């Protein structure tokens, strides 16, 4: 029934970042999750990466619907390290 | 190409263990994330499945180490779609 647990190994994973109304609000970025042996050991970033990407920018201001289209940079995680 | 929405799908997550070290620290489970059209439509389970994994237990006595056998149970997440929710 029953099969034993298996580390989650450090290494890249697919995350889900919402963006601070947008238009995609949210976004797909990468980022170190998992876990180091030695507790006090942690699992951390050994590489960064940025992306601009752009948004619209939606104006629903005084009764002026006026959308705009800004630029927000992500923050991927290239190839991590337990460290 | 400017940013595109996070379909609304399962992406694994780190899910970590709590409780006297526990080995695995913290093991991948499956779980719902992503995001919709209107501000209250959420991205939901539609069925889960509920798996048992084995974690030892690592209780040091004395002045020696047992590795007592035990099962926690972690919940994965099969399906997902885009629901409403007064929210």
């Amino acid at each position: 029934i029953a099969e034993p647990a298996m580390i989650a190994e450090c290494k890249t994973r697919t995350e889900v970042f919402e963006i601070s109304l947008v238009w995609p609000p949210c976004v797909e970025v990468q980022r170190c999750s998992g876990c180091c042996n030695n507790r006090n050991v942690q699992c951390r970033p050994t590489q960064v990466q940025l992306r601009p990407v752009q948004v619209r920018k939606i104006e629903i201001v005084r009764k002026k619907p006026i959308f705009k289209k800004a630029t927000v940079t992500l923050e991927d995680h290239l190839a991590c390290k337990c460290e």
